[PDB]
């Protein structure tokens, strides 16, 4: 028993991280087979921050303008191209530690592991969720650009996030591995701000199911609710709408615990009105929204 | 910016994990140089566990009683002995992936990373503190015995923990890598309970520094206090005594923020007496005590 924010083992991603330099700028890159992937903003200088013309800046570069380094080894670049907001440096060696892998774009609510890295060297690993406003709440300092997010299901690494920038409220924005941004953001230093965030309702419900599995029952009640009345209440606390999709997805946890989805919704409505009155759930005094239904089954018996 | 609970990158340890079987029991082992380390309880039947004599059960075993699998490869056991509550299985092959390592014993209040494993295969990684009552709050299911805890300093892995059991309240107990238990526990099926736990004061203060550095400041105040006055409030609230050594360790952070420890104690005093007056600090409605000063300095600089 127990329940914790748990990241994937990071070893397979570790053997892929390198350092990319261009001009006076150093950040991280991702070395798979004979390609290194990194943010395209590595090629910008001082007055290329507001309105860069990336196609114009790239055509002016030669291969020897890019210094790639894996530990002590210097890799040698033999070609370059751009795909959306990601740069692809072709190199003369294939990475011997390349795992089985794939690129996947995730949706709001999904979780993944981040491997934070500086100068091509891993620093730590933690779990994040894609927020409804298309940002993540991470821990990134100067030099962390090019760090990646991933899942590992059944020995295959799925890459889903590459870090590009921090927004004014202290939250983080990036792309998939095909270089398309999550949300309406752009790789320019013009003023930009995230939309107001909301709580991920389906995830909170999954976590209440986890608490019941781990032996907590104090917050249940004898009521139920319609799906519509639930949504009218929950939106007044900045919770995301629960859909029939989400109801279907909680079917297995429902069946294991014998508490119907709409009964558990009634419990959530009550918690929102009352708070916790000194108690905790799985060691938390807030309602947690960064564990998916799939994360709950994986971690629990 | 941002602040997250973060494990060390786990790859140097992932390369050391194997499966060990004796009769019908399977669990995890640690393969370093030409030895495999695992809990001595692997040799026990259900009935043995009620009241085991390990001296006698062990002399009755031989090398071929133990099956050791690294991936799909059998390791041959050529010797066997016991050190305290850990079994040492000598094998014919040195681990080509052995990192630079040593065995260390940690103190209460110190943190470390856990690599949860099942049938010799790494499953997840998370951070824990050694509680004052010598348990940890982990997440473990059957088959997790022999999973290990560790820190990394430069290139050197310091191994500090091996998982042995779950207590009735859902918390976890284990040994160092020399087989000595943390806390007053024994490796048998008998009645055992965790002592009443206490809050780690110096860590709570570290986390208040992290909050301030990340722009959370509401809980600050004009006041200061004394070690003596504070300690008498702490004793009442089941907080550990704060010592002059703790005050010194927090030195870098006092400097960085301009808030002195005894100033921060006044803030903490009010929070214990009054409450959080609703709010949250770094996304928590609890006072968090599982981050050390080093953890905070590491992450934030
Ligand atoms: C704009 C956005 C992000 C960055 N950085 C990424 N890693 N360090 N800095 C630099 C300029
Ligand atoms: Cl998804
Ligand atoms: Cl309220």
């Amino acid at each position: 028993s127990g329940f914790r924010k748990m990241a994937f083992p990071s070893g397979k991603v570790e053997g892929c991280m390198v350092q990319v330099t261009c001009g006076t700028t150093t950040l991280n890159g991702l070395w798979l087979d004979d390609v290194v992937y990194c943010p395209r903003h590595v090629i910008c200088t001082s007055e290329d921050m507001l309105n860069p013309n990336y196609e114009d800046l790239l055509i002016r570069k030669s291969n020897h303008n890019f210094l790639v380094q894996a530990g002590n080894v210097q890799l040698r670049v033999i070609g370059h191209s751009m795909q959306n907001c990601v740069l692809k440096l072709k190199v003369d060696t294939a990475n011997p530690k390349t795992p089985k892998y794939k690129f996947v774009r995730i949706q709001p609510g999904q979780t993944f592991s981040v491997l934070a890295c500086y100068n091509g060297s891993p620093s730590g690993v933690y779990q994040c969720a894609m927020r409804p406003n298309f940002t993540i709440k991470g821990s990134f300092l100067n030099g962390s650009c090019g760090s990646v997010g991933f899942n590992i299901d059944y020995d295959c690494v799925s890459f889903c996030y590459m870090h590009h920038m921090e927004l004014p409220t202290g939250v983080h924005a990036g792309t998939d591995l095909e270089g398309n941004f999550y949300g309406p953001f752009v790789d320019r230093q013009t003023a930009q701000a995230a939309g107001t965030d909301t709580t991920i309702t389906v995830n909170v419900l999954a976590w209440l199911y986890a608490a019941v599995i781990n032996g907590d029952r104090w917050f249940l009640n004898r009521f139920t609710t319609t799906l519509n009345d639930f949504n009218l209440v929950a939106m007044k606390y900045n919770y995301e709408p629960l859909t029939q999709d989400h109801v279907d997805i909680l079917g297995p946890l429902s069946a294991q615990t014998g508490i119907a989805v709409l009964d558990m919704c009634a419990s959530l409505k009550e918690l929102l009105q009352n708070g916790m009155n000194g108690r905790t759930i799985l060691g938390s005094a807030l309602l947690e929204d960064e564990f998916t239904p799939f994360d709950v089954v994986r971690q629990c018996s």
